[PDB]
RNA sequence: UGGCCGGCAUGGUCCCAGCCUCCUCGCUGGCGCCGGCUGGGCAACACCAUUGCACUCCGGUGGUGAAUGGGAC
């Protein structure tokens, strides 16, 4: 099941009740330090919801944020980290 | 009234204050009573359901089944 590593770390249990350009905001502030972010994806949808998608330009970043942010506290819920099963666009379109 | 009708009650017109609201949040909006038909949208708010791997926005339901007094002519 587990993944291979990403340029793009998936983040799930995340607090649903957040607004999506507010949700963006607070994942840069914290996620920021770990290297260059492309983008970060969110989306409300009853499908995507408590979910997002940090695109790092670096795997290493990636790989630092996911083991030095799991389970960690945002909007009162343990934040859980993998890597995304597969590319971004925005990496695609790149590398 | 979001949009529409019926029954009842109710002298007029302003002024101040408070309060109300999913569909022109406010002073050239509304704030007696009862009942009935019905359009839009989940945008906000609430609730229900959802732990879900995306890169085309995109689950559902609910609210107006609302809000008072005073003052001047
Ligand atoms: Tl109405
Ligand atoms: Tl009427
Ligand atoms: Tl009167
Ligand atoms: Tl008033
Ligand atoms: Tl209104
Ligand atoms: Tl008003
Ligand atoms: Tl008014
Ligand atoms: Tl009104
Ligand atoms: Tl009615
Ligand atoms: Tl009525
Ligand atoms: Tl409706
Ligand atoms: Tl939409
Ligand atoms: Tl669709
Ligand atoms: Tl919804
Ligand atoms: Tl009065």
């Amino acid at each position: 099941p587990e993944t291979r590593p990403n340029h793009t770390i998936y983040i799930n249990n995340l607090n649903e009740k957040i607004k999506k350009d507010e949700l963006k905001k607070s994942l840069h502030a914290i996620f920021s330090r770990f290297g260059q972010i492309l983008d970060i994806l969110v989306s409300r949808s009853l499908k995507m919801r408590g979910q997002a998608f940090v695109i790092f330009k670096e795997v290493s970043s990636a790989t630092n944020a996911l083991r030095s942010m799991q389970g960690f506290p945002f909007y009162d819920k343990p934040m859980r980290i993998q890597y995304a099963k597969t590319d971004s666009d925005i990496i695609a379109k790149m590398k």
